[PDB]
């Protein structure tokens, strides 16, 4: 209702002009949101709130919770089994983590894989406007977030930290990206079924 409209507003307002020229996610300025489904998985929520509490206690009664986008070819697995760092790619910009973004267009670059992979399954198009894509709008506990400006391949959060904020840099990092090294620090709150729209 008002809950889904703010999700739809956040999905549209956070689109950016990508330094890849739309190569990975596609050519678009806006989406066509088809459905917003609220994921209600109590076992995943219990895991999330438990870790959230531990984190708050190690960061001045502050979880540093953010509402962030996640784009991955594994969204249906995530909605059932939750985020899992055991599946995290080791050679990512910030290492073996679960990457999230404030800009839905960044998460959109990863729905079919790193640099959009091949593209959509049935047409093999990264800029496909026909096939329906899926993004997750997640509750993310960042806790004590470590600000890293360059590439740093780490396996776990830096000592005393609960995440990594990959802040924007000239040579080279276009937009912010939030990385957790523990799956229990994010809850797949909303499942956005959408299509990127041709300008
Ligand atoms: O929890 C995740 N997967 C799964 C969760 C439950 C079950 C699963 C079963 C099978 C496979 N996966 C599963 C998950 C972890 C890490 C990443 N991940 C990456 O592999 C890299 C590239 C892709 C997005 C950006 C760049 C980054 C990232 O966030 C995506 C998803
Ligand atoms: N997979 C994603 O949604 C994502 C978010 C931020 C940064 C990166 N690299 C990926
Ligand atoms: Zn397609």
């Amino acid at each position: 209702d008002k809950e889904f409209q703010s999700v739809e507003e956040e999905m549209q307002s956070t689109v950016r002009e990508h330094r890849d020229g739309g190569h990975a996610g596609g050519i678009f300025n806006r989406y066509n949101i088809l459905k917003i489904q609220k994921v209600c998985n109590k076992k995943l929520w219990e895991r999330y709130t438990h870790r959230r509490k531990e984190v708050s206690e190690e960061n001045h009664n502050h979880a540093n919770e953010r509402m962030l986008f996640h784009g991955s070819p594994f969204v249906n697995a995530i909605i059932h089994k939750g985020f899992d760092e055991r599946h995290a790619y080791i050679g990512g910009m910030f290492g073996a983590g679960i990457y999230f973004a404030e800009n839905s267009s960044k998460s959109n670059q990863y729905v079919y894989g790193i640099g959009g992979g091949t593209g959509c399954p049935v047409h093999k198009d990264r800029s496909c406007y026909i096939c329906h894509r899926q993004l997750l709008f997640c509750r993310v506990t960042l806790g004590k977030s470590f600000l890293q400006f360059s590439a740093m391949k780490m396996a776990h959060s830096p000592p005393g930290h609960h995440s990594v904020t990959g802040r924007p840099s000239v040579n080279g990092l276009a937009l912010a990206e939030y990385v957790i090294y523990r799956g229990e620090q994010a809850y797949p709150e909303y499942l956005i079924t959408y299509q990127i729209m041709r300008p």
